[PDB]
This record gives C-alpha cells, sequence and structure tokens, in this order.
C-alpha cells in the first residue's frame, strides 16, 4: 500500500493520521510545576542515539526492515542531518531546483533514510490517557510505523508532525520504524537559497495526555488608549467527554504573583443559529497597569491553564509565557503599544557548520547575545517556521519575531505557476495554517509571512485574508510579486535601494523613499531583506540609516544575512576547513553564495558587523560649540544603564577625558556640556570622541559593554614651522641601466629600463622583493563577481568590465624616467603608460625627492581614460622583504573598513598584530584595507600623507587566483598595498553592479602624495 | 579673517635643473595667530617658455570652507577677445553648469562679466581646459573669471552703474571654486558636496605665450 500509493508524489496527501496543530504542551499534572516552567514527567525526549540505514530510493527498503534491527545499520544521533554523518552528499543551489521541475514527481532515485529506535514505556503511560510521539522536524517526507504496524505519513521539513501511539505501544521494549524520503512533492514548496540536506533533524518527544484533555489554547491581549489597562482573552478547547463538573481555570502570573484568575465550565457563547462550542470556553482577565513586552524591556507575565473538576482535582494543566503588547498599522506606521517602530533587523537561517541544520540551544543563545549586542531588535525566521526553542528565547531575551511559512518556489517558471494553481491550496494552506496555530501565543512574534520568492497568485490572496480572519493581532507581510501586492500590509521589498530605481518590468524595485509615496500608496516599508553581507560587503549601509531615520514611513529592515552557510570538511593533516557550494560534489551548485552572513559560520564576526553595530545604534548625537546633544532613540525605556565617555585626542595622543551619567527618555534629549579644554602643546587635529557604556550586566551583555559611539573634528592647528634642515646631502650615482641614491648608510635604486623604485638598502640589507609599481586593480570582491562564472560571462560584471578592458594585463610603458640634483636633494621624475591592445588606460606621473634627513617624498599624478570602466584602486604597491609583529598606524580602525563602509571606525593610533590586517573571508578577495590613514608603521618604514593601505603576507594576485581561504599560503616577506583613492565595496545586492556613483573613481584625474622614510 | 589674512612667506628657493628652473615656495595665511591656509607652490619653467605651476593648498578643517581655492593676478594687457576651452558660453558655477557645453569658445570681454545690478563675484567658467587671452595661454583644468573689475571692487561696490574699468585686466584662476546656493537668499543654502570641506587640495597650471 505504502509503495504503491507514492503519498510522496501527491500534493494532495500531505498527511496521512497525523493530530491537529496547537502550541507547545507538556501536559503538566502538577499546577506549580506548569507556573515555573520545570520539565514535564509526561513530557519525554526521544534525542540521542538511533540505529540508520541509507538506501538510494524506497524501493530498496527490505520488508525485514519494520520488525527488526538491520544489521548493516549504524548507530547514530538523532537528531541530525544525515549528509553531515556522510552517507550522502549536500546540494548548494540557489534558485535552480535541485531536481528535475516535474511536479508533482521526484526522481525515482530518491535518497531513503531508515531510522529506528528501540526505547521503554512506563506502563502507567498506556494504563489511561493517550501517548502521542513529536517530530519537531523531518526533511522532506515520511512514514512511521510502531512495532511493525503502519501509524501515518507527514510533510513540510519545518513543523512537528504528531501521532497518536496510545494503540501501538506496548509495557518496556518498544520499535519505531521511520522512513524518510529526500524528496517529496514538498519538496516544491521548500526551494530556499540553503544547503538541501533531510533527515530528522529536530527533536523527538513522547508527550502523555489525559483522555479528557486540553486540545488547544488561545491567549489575546487588548488594551485600552494609553495601555494602563488590559483585557487577557483566554479561549480553550477540550477532547474527551463533556461533564458539566469540569472547569477551566486560567490564572496570570507576574513573577511568584498571581495578579488575576478566572474559573468556568465549558460551553461558549452561541456563534450562529444552531447553537455555540460545547466543548469550548473563553476567559476574561482584567489586568491594570501591565507591565509591557517589548524587545528593549521584555516583560513576561506566566498564563496556567488547568483543566481540572469543580471539587478541586486537577486533571492537567499547560502554560506560556505571556507579553502584553499590541501592533498594529496606523496612518501607515506600524505601531508597537502605540510607538512606531524602527527595524534594525537581520534575516536569520538555522545553521551549524558541523551539525548542518540541526539547531542547539547553546548556538541559538549565542545568536541572540551576538544580535543585542550589535544593535539587532528583529529577525526574519527566514523562511521557515524555526526550532519551537527560538520563539522562547526571543519571547524572554527580547527580539520582534517575523514568523515566516515553509513556502518558496523560486525555480518555478514562472514563479508564482504553483501559488496562482488551486491543485497547490491545499498543500500551501497547511504550510501557514499550522504555523499560526502552533506559534500565535508567542508576545515574540509580531509579523506573520506567507513564505518567499514564490511570486504572486491566488493561494496568496486567500491565506493573507485566512489570517486577518483568524488573527487579528499581527500584520500579515509577503514579498512576492512586486513588494506591494494585495497580499501584505507592509511593503517588503528585497534590496531595493535608498536612491536608486531599478524599474524591472512587471515587478520594479523603485527607490524606497520613492516606493513610500506613490500615488495611492499609504502603508508602511520595511524591507525583508537588504544589504546583502556577501563577502566584502555593507558598502552603503549608512544610506538606509539616515533614510530610516529621515523618513517616518521608512520603519527599517532585515540585513540578509546574519550567519555563513559554510560546512566544515577536513584535509588530509585532518584540518577542518570551511566549505561552500561545489564542494561536496554537489552539481550544479551556487558556489560562494550560501556565505551571504554579518559573521562566520563559527559565529566569528566578519568586520560588517560592526558597521551594522553603528548604524543601529540607539543614540543620535550633535555637536554645537562645547555642548553634546544626545538623544534616545528608544521608544518605552529610560537609559538606565548608560554612561556616557568622552576623549579628546590630538592626533592619538590623549589631552583630556571624562565621564558623565546619561538620564534620557525614551525619544528624549540630554545637554551635555564639555569643561574647558586645555589649548593643545603642539600643531594637528584635536578629535572627540564619545561613547557609551553600559556599566552593569544584563540578560544579553556584560558590565563595561560598548552600545553607541560617534567622532567629531575639533580644533586644528596646521603646522607653519619648518623642521630644522638637515646637514648631510644625498648624492647621485648615473649608470646605463639605474639612478642610484646614497645618504650613508642608506641607498636607493630605480632602474631605468622599468622606470620604477626596484631596491632599497638600509645598509646591506634589501628591503624589497618586488619593485614599487603603480597598480588599478584589486582582487575581485564577492560584489565584483556577481553571478559571472567562466561558462557564463555576465559582461556588467564590474570584474568582467576590468577583464574586457585589460585592467589586469594592461603592461607599463616607460615615457619619461629623468634625475636631478637639488641644493638638499636628489629629484627623480617618471611617467608610465598603461596600455591594452593600443588603447591607453591610465598613465602615472611621479616625483621622488629624496633629502638629507633620508626622507622620500612621492608625488603621483594619475590621469584616467574616461571611456576605461572606473579602476578599482589607484595606488602603490610592493614586496617588502620584511615581516614584523605588530603594525601601527594614525587613521580609521581597528577593523577594516572602506569608502562606503568606514561610519564605524574611528580616526586614532591603532596598533594590532599582522595577522589583524587580513580578513579571512572564506572566499579570498581584497580585504583588510583602512582608510584615513595619515601615519602607517611596519618594521623599520614609515608612510605617512592621506590614503588608504592593506598589508598582508598575500599578494593581489594568489587572493584572486585561490577560491578557498585554507588553500592560502603566507608568501615571502610582506605585500603592501598603498593607495590615494579607493572604490567603494558595494552590497545593495550580490549580482548587479551596486557601487553608487559618488564611490567610483571617475575623476578622471587623481593626486596622492607620500613621505617614506624610517621611523 | 579670511578677508583680511596676510600671506606670510615660510619658504622661497630657487634649484637649476637639466632643462628647467624650479622655483618651491609656501606660504600661511593667519588672522590672529590661527592659520587658516598653506599654499604650496612649484613653478617650473622649461626650455620651451612654459611655466608649470603646481598648487597645494592645505585649509584648516576648524575654519569655514573658503569661497574658492585659485590664484589671481592684474594683467596689463586689455584685449578685445575671450578665447576658451571650456564650459559655456555663459557664466556658470559648479552647482550651475549643467546648461553649459564643453566647446570651443570664443566672445568679446564684456561677455565675460555679468552686469548683476547689486555687484558681486559674476562671470566665472567652469571646466575650463584652456584659456586664451591676447598673447597668453592658461592650459589645466580649471575655473575662471576675466573682467575689469576686480574683486575689491567688486565687493565695495554696492551698484552696477558705479562700477568703474581699472587699468588692464583682472584675472581670477580656480582650481576650486565654492557652489552660489539659491534655494533661500536669507539662510546658507549651498549644498554639502558643493563646500570647499576636502581639507587638501591640488591643481596645476600651464602658463605660456603663443
Ligand atoms: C541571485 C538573485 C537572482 S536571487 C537572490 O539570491 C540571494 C543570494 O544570496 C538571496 O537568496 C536572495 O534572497 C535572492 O533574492
Ligand atoms: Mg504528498
Ligand atoms: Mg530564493
Ligand atoms: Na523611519
Ligand atoms: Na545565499
Ligand atoms: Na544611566
Ligand atoms: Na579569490
Ligand atoms: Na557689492
Amino acid at each position: 500500500v505504502v509503495l504503491q500509493r507514492r503519498d510522496w508524489e501527491n500534493p494532495g496527501v500531505t498527511q496521512l493520521n497525523r493530530l491537529a496543530a496547537h502550541p507547545p504542551f507538556a501536559s503538566w499534572r502538577n499546577s506549580e510545576e506548569a507556573r515555573t516552567d520545570r520539565p514535564s514527567q509526561q513530557l519525554r525526549s526521544l534525542n540521542g542515539e538511533w540505529r540508520f540505514a541509507w538506501f538510494p530510493a524506497p524501493e530498496a527498503v527490505p520488508e525485514s526492515w519494520l520488525e527488526c534491527d538491520l544489521p548493516e545499520a549504524d548507530t547514530v544521533v538523532v537528531p541530525s542531518n544525515w549528509q553531515m554523518h556522510g552517507y550522502d552528499a549536500p546540494i548548494y543551489t540557489n534558485v535552480t531546483y535541485p531536481i528535475t521541475v516535474n511536479p508533482p514527481f521526484v526522481p525515482t532515485e530518491n535518497p531513503t533514510g531508515c531510522y529506528s529506535l528501540t526505547f521503554n514505556v512506563d506502563e502507567s503511560w498506556l494504563q489511561e490517557g493517550q501517548t502521542r510521539i513529536i517530530f519537531d522536524g523531518v526533511n522532506s517526507a515520511f512514514h512511521l510505523w510502531c512495532n511493525g504496524r503502519w501509524v501515518g505519513y507527514g510533510q513540510d521539513s519545518r513543523l512537528p508532525s504528531e501521532f497518536d501511539l496510545s494503540a501501538f505501544l506496548r509495557a518496556g521494549e518498544n520499535r519505531l520504524a521511520v522512513m524518510v524520503l529526500r524528496w517529496s512533492d514538498g519538496s516544491y514548496l521548500e526551494d530556499q537559497d540553503m544547503w538541501r540536506m533531510s533527515g530528522i533533524f529536530r527533536d523527538v518527544s513522547l508527550l502523555h495526555k489525559p483522555t479528557t484533555q486540553i486540545s488547544d489554547f488561545h491567549v489575546a491581549t487588548r488594551f485600552n488608549d494609553d495601555f494602563s489597562r488590559a483585557v487577557l482573552e483566554a479561549e480553550v478547547q477540550m477532547c474527551g467527554e463533556l461533564r458539566d463538573y469540569l472547569r477551566v481555570t486560567v490564572s496570570l502570573w507576574q513573577g511568584e504573583t498571581q495578579v488575576a484568575s478566572g474559573t468556568a465550565p465549558f460551553g461558549g457563547e452561541i456563534i450562529d443559529e444552531r447553537g455555540g462550542y460545547a466543548d469550548r470556553v473563553t476567559l476574561r482577565l482584567n489586568v491594570e497597569n501591565p507591565k509591557l513586552w517589548s524587545a528593549e524591556i521584555p516583560n513576561l507575565y506566566r498564563a496556567v491553564v488547568e483543566l481540572h473538576t469543580a471539587d478541586g482535582t486537577l486533571i492537567e494543566a499547560e502554560a506560556c509565557d505571556v507579553g502584553f503588547r499590541e501592533v498594529r498599522i496606523e496612518n501607515g506606521l506600524l505601531l508597537l503599544n502605540g510607538k512606531p517602530l524602527l527595524i534594525r533587523g537581520v534575516n536569520r537561517h538555522e545553521h551549524h557548520p558541523l551539525h548542518g541544520q540541526v539547531m542547539d540551544e547553546q548556538t541559538m543563545v549565542q545568536d541572540i547575545l551576538l544580535m543585542k549586542q550589535n544593535n539587532f531588535n528583529a529577525v526574519r525566521c527566514s523562511h521557515y517556521p524555526n526550532h519551537p526553542l527560538w520563539y522562547t528565547l526571543c519571547d524572554r531575551y527580547g527580539l520582534y519575531v517575523v514568523d515566516e511559512a515553509n513556502i518558496e518556489t523560486h525555480g518555478m517558471v514562472p514563479m508564482n505557476r504553483l501559488t496562482d494553481d488551486p491543485r497547490w491550496l491545499p498543500a500551501m494552506s497547511e504550510r501557514v495554517t499550522r504555523m499560526v496555530q502552533r506559534d500565535r501565543n508567542h508576545p515574540s512574534v509580531i509579523i506573520w509571512s506567507l513564505g518567499d520568492e514564490s511570486g504572486h497568485g491566488a493561494n496568496h490572496d486567500a491565506l493573507y485574508r485566512w489570517i486577518k480572519s483568524v488573527d487579528p493581532s499581527r500584520p500579515v507581510q509577503y514579498e512576492g510579486g512586486g513588494a506591494d501586492t494585495t497580499a501584505t500590509d507592509i511593503i517588503c521589498p528585497m534590496y531595493a535601494r535608498v536612491d536608486e530605481d531599478q524599474p524591472f518590468p512587471a515587478v520594479p524595485k523603485w527607490s524606497i523613499k520613492k516606493w513610500l509615496s506613490l500615488p495611492g500608496e499609504t502603508r508602511p516599508l520595511i524591507l525583508c531583506e537588504y544589504a546583502h553581507a556577501m563577502g566584502n560587503s555593507l558598502g552603503g549601509f549608512a544610506k538606509y540609516w539616515q533614510a530610516f531615520r529621515q523618513y517616518p514611513r521608512l520603519q527599517g529592515g532585515f540585513v540578509w544575512d546574519w550567519v555563513d552557510q559554510s560546512l566544515i570538511k577536513y584535509d588530509e593533516n585532518g584540518n577542518p576547513w570551511s566549505a561552500y557550494g561545489g564542494d561536496f560534489g554537489d552539481t550544479p551548485n551556487d558556489r560562494q553564495f550560501c556565505m551571504n552572513g554579518l559573521v562566520f559560520a563559527d559565529r566569528t564576526p566578519h568586520p560588517a558587523l560592526t558597521e551594522a553595530k553603528h548604524q543601529q545604534q540607539f543614540f543620535q548625537f550633535r555637536l554645537s560649540g562645547q555642548t553634546i546633544e544626545v538623544t534616545s532613540e528608544y521608544l518605552f525605556r529610560h537609559s538606565d544603564n548608560e554612561l556616557l565617555h568622552w576623549m579628546v585626542a590630538l592626533d592619538g595622543k590623549p589631552l583630556a577625558s571624562g565621564e558623565v551619567p546619561l538620564d534620557v527618555a525614551p525619544q528624549g534629549k540630554q545637554l551635555i556640556e564639555l569643561p574647558e579644554l586645555p589649548q593643545p602643546e603642539s600643531a594637528g587635529q584635536l578629535w572627540l570622541t564619545v561613547r557609551v557604556v553600559q556599566p552593569n550586566a544584563t540578560a544579553w551583555s556584560e558590565a563595561g559593554h560598548i552600545s553607541a559611539w560617534q567622532q567629531w573634528r575639533l580644533a586644528e592647528n596646521l603646522s607653519v614651522t619648518l623642521p630644522a634642515a638637515s646637514h648631510a646631502i644625498p648624492h647621485l650615482t648615473t649608470s646605463e641601466m639605474d639612478f642610484c641614491i646614497e645618504l650613508g648608510n642608506k641607498r636607493w635604486q630605480f632602474n631605468r629600463q622599468s622606470g620604477f623604485l626596484s631596491q632599497m638598502w638600509i645598509g646591506d640589507k634589501k628591503q624589497l622583493l618586488t619593485p614599487l609599481r603603480d597598480q588599478f586593480t584589486r582582487a575581485p570582491l564577492d560584489n565584483d563577481i556577481g553571478v559571472s562564472e567562466a561558462t557564463r560571462i555576465d559582461p556588467n560584471a564590474w570584474v568582467e568590465r576590468w577583464k574586457a578592458a585589460g585592467h589586469y594585463q594592461a603592461e607599463a610603458a616607460l615615457l619619461q624616467c629623468t634625475a636631478d640634483t637639488l641644493a638638499d636633494a636628489v629629484l627623480i621624475t617618471t611617467a608610465h603608460a598603461w596600455q591594452h591592445q593600443g588603447k591607453t588606460l591610465f598613465i602615472s606621473r611621479k616625483t621622488y625627492r629624496i633629502d638629507g634627513s633620508g626622507q622620500m617624498a612621492i608625488t603621483v599624478d594619475v590621469e584616467v581614460a574616461s571611456d576605461t570602466p572606473h579602476p578599482a584602486r589607484i595606488g602603490l604597491n610592493c614586496q617588502l622583504a620584511q615581516v614584523a609583529e605588530r603594525v601601527n598606524w594614525l587613521g580609521l580602525g581597528p577593523q577594516e573598513n572602506y569608502p562606503d563602509r568606514l561610519t564605524a571606525a574611528c580616526f586614532d593610533r591603532w596598533d594590532l598584530p599582522l595577522s589583524d590586517m587580513y580578513t579571512p573571508y572564506v572566499f579570498p578577495s581584497e580585504n583588510g584595507l583602512r582608510c584615513g590613514t595619515r601615519e602607517l608603521n611596519y618594521g623599520p618604514h614609515q608612510w605617512r600623507g592621506d590614503f588608504q593601505f592593506n598589508i598582508s603576507r598575500y599578494s593581489q594576485q594568489q587572493l584572486m587566483e585561490t577560491s578557498h581561504r585554507h588553500l592560502l599560503h603566507a608568501e615571502e616577506g610582506t605585500w603592501l598595498n598603498i593607495d590615494g583613492f579607493h572604490m567603494g565595496i558595494g552590497g545593495d545586492d550580490s549580482w548587479s553592479p551596486s557601487v553608487s556613483a559618488e564611490f567610483q573613481l571617475s575623476a578622471g584625474r587623481y593626486h596622492y602624495q607620500l613621505v617614506w622614510c624610517q621611523k
């Protein structure tokens, strides 16, 4: 029957014998246990060691497996994805389905995971009541047997499937058999951009419920106009025999204090001409001055639902955390507790580099702590309902949640092919309805989403209305079909730009500022995805935040995304390395597109994380004379754990500092008068840095946590006094091939054939391994590459424009190399042209002035042909012979920063180990740049000027030729790139050019100057 | 003190190269002990009679952004025509130059002055790579105005009919010029991107006779 019906190739069959969905149950038989959320004796975990065998197709599964352990099976940990155990390959594909698009059929070769468990059941569980099994997540479809007998079937990889095992179990030892199919008709609705894995990847548990039981309960909280009064309404449903002596009590607790209680027999109010629900009752509790829930202050109450008899005998209790909050859209603004939210959000996939798609509490906690520490207040469940514990943690730690249905059909042509088809309405409805039934009591969930990237079909409209009808307490959003359809309360585009329209036919992405004011449009706009953080990215992040702050109806967005989806593989030395698409023999694949995170897979931050934290600050600052104005962007909390630290420094040298307690009301202002600052000793620029410091530890942060900062230039005293003229004078030695300059122990060598400084000597020690030459290219970032590949070039991508113009292979042709002796210096003058097939791309004109103090002043003037694509950089590079431990600089830092991603960086004196000046992006590229640098120190060398630089053991050549960071090898010496100018990195998306015009090197003529000396 | 700041000489040196003379200068402009601007220059005069002037200016970050960064002089020459390769033919400023076209323009000198009834800075042309006036040619990438009225006279005279032609011709050649604004005329209206706030500025001119 099972192999004959092929339920996994029929979208009409999404389950067999599956129980109704409901909120989290534990069936406590003690009310105090329910109140305190202590473990329940009636809820057992079946996680641990199971038996597992892999088969290529369900037809290959032997019948004996139903009754007897297979001797060829292995003992494996559950929950798990079987790809993470090495049984077959995980597949990384973005849009294109991993299977032939032929709905509702899947491949005949359909990897089949045969799980089994021998376990014990207490006799008391079978003597009364109902024993069910709960599978929180099975990917993608499964049949279940118990003691050899068939129980049921389930689809939807991201919601729990529950089955009554009461009739199947015996006292003592029992054996479960679970046949998990990798592919099913459900796979057509699970085309999310992520690793395609399978298995029993979430918790398995057993729940005992009494025969007479709470089968569902819904908790609603409504408020008066100023939120000083609330009514809690709890609808409770039962199954079992109705008796007049049955009662429901709902009690509400604030900590140890019961604040309200109500008791009633079953029997709901009249609904229609046939009466009401005899199996339901609704309790209403008054609450004066409720403590309100927000991400700022996650006040929670506990609601306990007791099923009992009139004489007082408890039958069972269920419970949940209650957060008193109202979510509503009014006058085009999303309001929480009457105040307009500013969503500092991120999209978060459930990903672990070792365990795949199996989530654990420790990883979830680490994510939430890192999010809150970096000024995020919201998370989108991209693109499926999460592990149940996620919502509990968001309730308790305080994050706003977008809960999203497990529906994505991105690879269909057109995208709405299934979602507009009524044949698929049943399968889609269950993914929406069962999510709402599970998650509706969680205060952290503020918005429902209909799924992701499935076009706009009539099924979306039906399901949109279904939610609006069942749950009026939360807006519904959905991006498909152009982000502003009739199926969304919120304009929720993905990667719409701040100022630039992208008028794609049918589904345009308007500038977000322009989108708001389109004729007739009144809704709020919150980007469901923006700032694609792929590799070296988040260029232009500050532009979004400026606009979010300026425009009331631009209420923020969710960054794409939290964590890189890299996976651990092991090399010959057994060393773990980070793997992406294709590294498992998976083909077709989408290579490094699985890595878009603000953090590495192990939760180490990318440099971009600090840019997000700074732009998402909850305190804004202005300076006027001696006065600092601090504005709070909190809606509910006073600044009761904040002090402002201020510091004034002269080019990195501290001059004065101080502390002032912050006492600011939500949305209020505080004026801080800085004391009269002493006059600086010498020339230079004074800089003011302020930081907001949290003195006290919280649930989400340590004592001394920095939550906000800002810098200003104060007074500058320009240096007018000439240094004392040195007595030494450099000597020019002219030969046919070289111009040499000597000054005591030091010597400079300019090759007359090449026109470059080819060597320098301090004593008899050589300083260079490669000559000092102009550089106009970079190892291409992911944003430079986009979707371009060797097999399918995207001629519009930055990397391809540079390649085709000859930027990477242009040869320096010497035009001029002269030497002159000045009164106190030797002057070398050079001119080079870079050409590709008869075309002059760049001209570089330089002077090198070496004086008696041993300083070499370099002046560079570059011409760039207006009709060549704007170059990635205008600078100099060389390979130094020196390898030194430390890098010391006066400039923006301490972390990596680029021209369109440097707002988080501060100007100061920074000192780091050399390894910190390299950013280990899994896909290697130009990295580690620091901008606005006036002084750089490395070993015996000092460079002064106004430049950007990176410094590492890897050439640009090696970085661009190496696909994986673990394959990089430190070269001899140290590669130095010093740029007068550097192009933006972009990142509004990573599939089209995204570097804004103002960060492109289009001026045509460029000037910079450096001084190279010994410090 | 921008209007009253006096140039203090910091350096003036002359060197002889293989085929050129190199004059190096540095100046500081101060007001009550505060250094507003520093100007460092080289003048390189070669065998072909061309003088290459390289200018590097520092502007104190806490001084209000300057109206221009350039050179001026009063020429002895009064010529009938002004010929230039740059934006024109009409007066244009960095935040009002979209209507102007890059081409070869040739106008009578009087057309290079705009007779605003209340006199002010006027007649600038931007994006100019070559200017010709009598025997003189200047080349580079600059903005310029040219007339018989000094900036000093224009600012001291409240009506255009009270202006008098001065001896010779006043040339203002700017590497950089501030926007004119106009969103209104009762509060500062020059947009941030047209203010001279970069702190360090570089431009080059070649002066020669043709
Ligand atoms: C590459 C685009 C055509 S689709 C684009 O791909 C991204 C890659 O990380 C994300 O998955 C986005 O959600 C998706 O819109
Ligand atoms: Mg099916
Ligand atoms: Mg997708
Ligand atoms: Na806003
Ligand atoms: Na991706
Ligand atoms: Na405080
Ligand atoms: Na690379
Ligand atoms: Na005047």
